[PDB]
């Protein structure tokens, strides 16, 4: 049993609600929070700019030390740092953008990093302004992550299309 309240049970695993990441995890508190990061870790819009915003700029602070310490992301990846006043712990997990030309093929690698921890709150990588199709994000999310995530979609007219459309 946890904390995480409201949600759509898709499958074993996979639980969904329409709602905003920010405010959720400073509800929940959950252990790990995942960001839609880019390999640099600059955190300027979307639900990066936003999960950044409501830590008053200390994830980017972090964030910067990290890159300027191990270098760029891959795409495709993560790293584990502080979930600040939102969670314990953030993983940072690199979908790839459409927008920049990134192989949609990697989104699956992205969501293979969720396997790494037991619980997490997140959004659906690739979507937003990195341009991926999000019923297809769904798909790859179930297909691919074993462990038990909840599904934050800000969007309410996009939250009731990925329910009714999901097979
Ligand atoms: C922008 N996104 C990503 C999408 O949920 C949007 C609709 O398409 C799927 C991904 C966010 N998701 C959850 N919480 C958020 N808080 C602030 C932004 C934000
Ligand atoms: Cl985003």
């Amino acid at each position: 049993v946890n904390s995480f309240s409201g949600y759509l049970k898709l499958t074993d695993n996979v639980y969904i609600k329409n709602a905003d990441i920010v405010e959720e995890a400073k509800k929940v508190k959950p252990t790990v929070v995942v960001n839609a990061a880019n390999v640099y870790l600059k955190h300027g819009g979307g639900v990066a700019g936003a999960l950044n915003k409501a830590t008053n700029n200390a994830m980017q602070v972090e964030s910067d030390d990290y890159i300027a310490t191990n270098g760029p992301l891959k795409v495709g990846g993560s790293c584990v740092l502080s979930g600040h006043n939102l969670a314990k712990h953030c993983l940072h997990v690199v979908g790839p953008n459409v927008n920049k030309g990134e192989d949609i093929q990697l989104l699956k690698s992205a969501y293979e990093n969720f396997n790494q921890h037991e619980v997490l709150l997140a959004p659906l990588l690739s979507a937003g302004i990195f341009g991926a199709d999000p019923i297809h994000s769904l798909r790859v999310c179930v297909d691919t992550v074993r462990t038990n995530v909840y599904l934050a979609v800000f969007d309410k007219n996009l939250y009731d299309k990925l329910v009714s459309s999901f097979l």
